């Protein structure tokens, strides 16, 4: 059930943060790649096949007491 983004190689992509955030709350964002307009996106320039995989965004509340996370798949072609 994880959404996917496909992009042609050498094109830039803004990977969307799929955490279910509250638009009236300002978050800080942290992105990881799991190996083993629209805010909070991750810019990946000049994509290559290497960039394909599963990514996780985590949004941190201002007070630092809670966070929200969501995953997205990138396929570079």
């Amino acid at each position: 059930g994880t959404p996917e983004v496909k992009v042609a190689s050498s094109e830039d992509v803004d990977l969307p943060c799929t955490a279910p955030w509250d638009p009236q709350v300002p978050y800080t964002v942290s992105w990881v790649k799991l190996l083993e307009e629209r805010p909070y996106s991750l810019k990946i320039r000049n994509t290559t096949s290497s960039n394909s995989g599963t990514y996780r965004c985590t949004l941190q509340d201002p007070d630092g007491q809670r966070n929200l996370s969501g995953k997205v798949i990138l396929r570079v072609t």
